[PDB]
């Protein structure tokens, strides 16, 4: 299994399809196609766990990759058995995944606390619990509840797309500290990005 607080699983939420690849609720797959190819991580169909899956090394460590298939408010169809399976405690996960409640261009790793009314974390949280780490990659908000839905399934304008895939790069030179369990000194590095 997992051992103390070295990240061993990384998971990206989003939504399966071409129609979705793009969209903003897609940012957790972003990240986590770009660490894949990185780290020549395979991404490879997992029928078993309802997603697609790799494992590889990363900077000396057994990391597995996780982006489930099961559209986003089911992620945890994926996610769940995946973790128990390989026996991946939660203090091993880190979770990419777009944050409404922060800018385009900004970037946070936090470890606990609720779902923030992400509909992939709120399929999570109640099987695991809260205790593993989350990689909130920025995106803005619509203003209303009621735009939530045309807003992360948008695709985001030029400037915001470059925003946020500025972030993303940052956090991928940074999962180094991540695999090797120095959350704190990537917590802070990882934190204090920004775009210009």
């Amino acid at each position: 299994g997992s051992h103390m607080s070295n990240i061993s699983l990384i998971v990206g939420l989003g939504n399966p399809g071409s129609e979705y690849a793009q969209t903003r609720h897609n940012a957790g797959f972003w990240f986590v196609e770009q660490l894949a190819d990185k780290y020549g991580i395979t991404l490879k169909n997992d029928p078993k766990f309802h997603g697609i899956s790799g494992r590889g090394n990363i900077e000396g460590h057994d990391v597995r990759l996780l982006l489930p298939m099961t559209y986003m408010n089911r992620s945890g169809q994926s996610v769940v058995p995946f973790s128990k399976f390989y026996q991946i405690a939660p203090e091993a996960i880190l979770i990419a995944h777009d944050e409404l409640d922060m800018n385009p261009g900004v970037i946070r790793l936090k470890t606990g606390g609720g779902h923030g009314g992400h509909n992939g974390l709120r399929d999570i949280v109640p099987h695991i619990g809260p205790n593993f780490h989350r990689l909130r990659i920025g995106i803005g908000h619509p203003g209303s509840k009621e735009r939530v839905s045309g807003h992360v399934l948008g695709k985001a304008p030029s400037n915001e797309q470059s925003l946020m895939d500025g972030a993303i790069d940052h956090a991928l030179s940074k999962v180094k500290l991540l695999v090797q369990g120095q959350v704190p000194q990537a917590m802070n590095q990882i934190n204090a990005y920004k775009p210009a």
